[PDB]
């Protein structure tokens, strides 16, 4: 017939986007609006679904600062598609960019986003479990939120509180690796349970990742993936938090703090949040959303 891919009744089908993917991640428009999105597909005969309900994860995360926008999930063709606002690149991307290596600066108008952002899918019953550069984008050029950092891909998150009892979930061991294990929680290596504190640790590691330019367990490599996982949970155990931040004390504060709080513990986001704005505020810094990655030339969909 047409030859032209549609979700939905407006949403035109386009050119596959990012790296990775294999398919999965495609520029799309809206014929009616006259906007372009970025479309989420999974192949209907999957053998692990997550789409859907990320999609009701996307729902029920609601409208939110940093949040993309959903407009619609439906089938396409053999696939199951969801259409989202469209953003801009992600950290890693712009990590690049800047040659691996982010200013204090820079890392601290992030860390002071992403705790907001994480203390705001926490309030929503929602704990993330995918923490990593990768998946936190900046919005785009122009559509007034570039500035913005978002957080996407909410696939492997899980309702921490039960929506029925009210209550957090129990405690447990000997759940399965399958995260990234770069960023992942001490307590994550272990096969516990992952709970709030695991989202603020992950974010810990990956703002030192950013201020030194690489970790101490990145070029861990075994036989197998538990092996891997094992090693890197040894490294990272083995490696003194004083040491890791290294220069970066309120850093070491943070991450300590998290790595000590309890598994059913409410994280203190306001004063995780403190220690970053007063360094932010003694520093001289201004808050003025000028990254290391303004000025510079960046990628794009389009
Ligand atoms: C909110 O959904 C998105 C919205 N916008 C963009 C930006 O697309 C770009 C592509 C190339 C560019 F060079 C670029 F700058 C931007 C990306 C996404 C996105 C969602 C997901 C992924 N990516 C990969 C993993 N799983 C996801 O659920």
């Amino acid at each position: 017939g047409s030859g032209v891919l549609m979700v939905g009744p407006n949403f035109r089908v386009g050119k596959k986007i990012g790296c990775g993917n294999f398919g999965e991640l495609r520029l799309g428009k809206n014929l009616y609006t006259n906007e372009y999105v970025a479309i989420k597909l999974e192949p209907m005969k999957s053998r692990a679904p997550q789409l859907h309900l990320e999609y009701r994860f996307y729902k029920q995360l609601g409208s939110g600062d940093g949040i993309p926008q959903v407009y619609y999930f439906g089938p396409c063709g053999k696939y199951n598609a969801m259409v989202l606002e469209l953003l801009g690149p992600s950290l890693e991307d712009l990590f690049d960019l800047c040659d691996r290596t982010f200013s204090l600066k820079t890392v601290l108008m992030i860390a002071i986003q992403l705790i907001s952002r994480m203390e705001y899918v926490h309030s929503k019953n929602l704990i993330y479990r995918d923490v990593k550069p990768e998946n936190f984008l900046i919005g785009r050029p122009g559509n007034k939120t570039q500035q913005v950092i978002h957080i996407i891909d909410f696939g492997l998150a899980k309702e921490y509180i039960d929506p029925e009892t009210k209550k957090h979930i129990p405690y447990r061991e000997h759940k399965s690796l399958t995260g990234t294990a770069r960023y992942m929680s001490i307590n994550t290596h272990l096969g516990k349970e992952q709970s709030r504190r695991d989202d603020l640790e992950a974010l810990g590691h990956m703002f030192m990742y950013f201020l030194r330019g690489s970790l101490p367990w990145q070029g861990l490599k075994a036989d197998t993936l538990k092996e891997r996982y094992q090693k890197i949970g040894d490294t990272k155990r083995a490696t003194p938090i004083e040491v890791l931040c290294e220069n970066f004390p309120e850093m070491a504060t943070y991450l300590r703090y998290v790595r000590r709080l309890d598994f059913f513990e409410k994280p203190d986001y306001d004063y995780l949040r403190k220690l970053f704005t007063d360094l932010f505020d003694r520093k001289g810094y201004m808050f003025d959303y000028e990254y290391d990655w303004i000025g510079k030339q960046l990628p794009t969909p389009v």
